[PDB]
C-alpha cells in the first residue's frame, strides 16, 4: 500500500472510492475482506496499489 | 488509551495481544465492544492503558 484514507463519520465505500477515481470492487481488491456495510471511525483503507 | 494498532490482513486477537505483551481479556478491555473473528481491516486498536 502506497497510499491510505481514513474513515470519517459518514463515508461510504462508494464516496471514497470516488475520491480516488476508482470503484468500489478496486477498493476492495486492495482493501482483502472489505466490509462496506460496516466501516469504523479512523479505520485506514488502501487506496493505491 | 495510551497507544493504538491497525489491523492488517489475517491478524486475530490473539497474535494482536501477543505481539504487544498482552491478554486478549486485557485487549478487549482496551476495546470496548471487540468481535474478534470480525476484525475490520484497517481498524484501530487500542494496545495501552
Amino acid at each position: 500500500c502506497t497510499s491510505y484514507y481514513t474513515v470519517k463519520s459518514g463515508d461510504i465505500c462508494y464516496n471514497i472510492a470516488q475520491t480516488y477515481g476508482i470503484d468500489v470492487a478496486t477498493l476492495q481488491s486492495y482493501n482483502p475482506g472489505l466490509q462496506c456495510d460496516n466501516l469504523q471511525i479512523g479505520q485506514q483503507l488502501c487506496v493505491a496499489d
